[PDB]
């Protein structure tokens, strides 16, 4: 969605309408990521239920902290192509960010696809944009998405921070001139992860060791503490009745992927405002209920997104019970 950060300007950051090379970046990621459907190819992780969590014993598993962020897979391809893409394959071109190849620090890097959050870090006064790499799909055309969680966490670590980082000890690459902050996502043993509970994170997120999968993985976890579960819906608002007299007005709430509206909002004096627009809800007190507008967002989240957010408030996994599984 047109917005790259929501509430941050950005240098050298402006998105890519231009009809050829559009399509073409979408399209290279999909071919990375073995993605055969249209949309985002990116792995979609899962709110933890009662359910989930059982399979953090049935095989090995890292955490780390979830700041809240924007999903962002970011391609280098070139020597000024550097993309961003979102949720919502947008796509966005990245101006001043240098990425050295290792072995021949004048070279660029080529068909390299990253995966991370864009995350609003404060330094007081002002609002500095970090992008975590959390992931990496392919380098150099070599599939090290295919390889194991913790292969990748080192190509990350050595074939991507550390060639920016001998440059910029060198003078011939200036952190000041770049549009923002590139740093790599710390994971633990889930042994520790109970110490996290014991920058600023919104929850806590549980990574398989195995190969990289595109689309629903039912095994990458998400945990949230139970009052900040939300869900992301297109507000259509219609005033509306039959011969079944009273024209009272309702706003419905939609999600991708289903027609039919996925439950409905008390219209008031300030919703009217965002319309045909997207609104994040939190919910309670057997309700949904606005919290922000979505600028970030063309696109709301998918029916079965949804549906996992429910499952999730309706049979919830608290801050204990989370504890007391890692721990024993």
């Amino acid at each position: 969605g047109a917005i790259f950060l929501e509430g941050v300007t950005v240098k050298g950051v402006t998105q890519v309408t231009t009809q050829p090379k559009l399509g073409e970046v979408q399209q290279k990621c999909h071919q990375f990521c073995g993605w055969e459907g249209s949309g985002f190819p990116g792995a979609q992780p899962v709110s933890m239920d009662k359910q989930n969590i059982k399979l953090l014993d049935l095989k090995p598993y890292k955490v780390s902290w979830k700041a809240d962020g924007t999903r962002y897979m970011m391609l280098i391809d070139g020597t000024n192509e550097v993309f961003m893409i979102d949720r919502d394959n947008s796509v966005f071109h990245v101006s001043n960010l240098e990425f050295p190849f290792r072995k021949d620090l004048r070279m660029h890097l080529s068909n390299t696809l990253l995966d991370g959050e864009m995350i609003i870090d404060r330094v007081n006064g002002q609002a500095v944009p970090r992008y975590l790499i959390y992931d990496i799909i392919k380098f150099n055309s070599q599939p090290v998405g295919d390889c194991d969680f913790n292969v990748r966490l080192q190509c990350i670590e050595r074939e991507i921070i550390s060639p920016r980082h001998e440059k910029m000890k060198t003078g011939l690459i200036d952190k000041t001139q770049e549009p923002f902050s590139v740093r790599n996502k710390p994971f633990f043993d889930i042994c520790t992860s109970r110490k996290l509970l014991e920058h600023e994170m919104d929850g806590l997120i549980f990574q398989p060791t195995g190969k990289y999968k595109p689309g629903r993985c039912d095994d990458i976890l998400k945990w949230k503490p139970p009052s900040l579960n939300s869900v992301d819906f297109r507000l259509k608002i219609t005033r509306m009745g039959g011969e079944g007299l009273l024209p009272q007005n309702v706003g419905l709430l939609y999600v991708g992927g289903y027609e039919r509206p996925f439950a409905q909002i008390k219209v008031t004096k300030e919703l009217k405002q965002y319309d045909n627009k997207i609104i994040e809800c939190k919910f309670e007190n057997n309700s949904w209920v606005f919290m922000r507008q979505r600028t970030d967002k063309s696109f709301p989240n998918a029916y079965n997104t949804a549906m996992a957010v429910c499952n999730s408030i309706s049979n919830p996994v608290t801050k204990e019970m989370l504890f007391e599984f890692i721990d024993r």
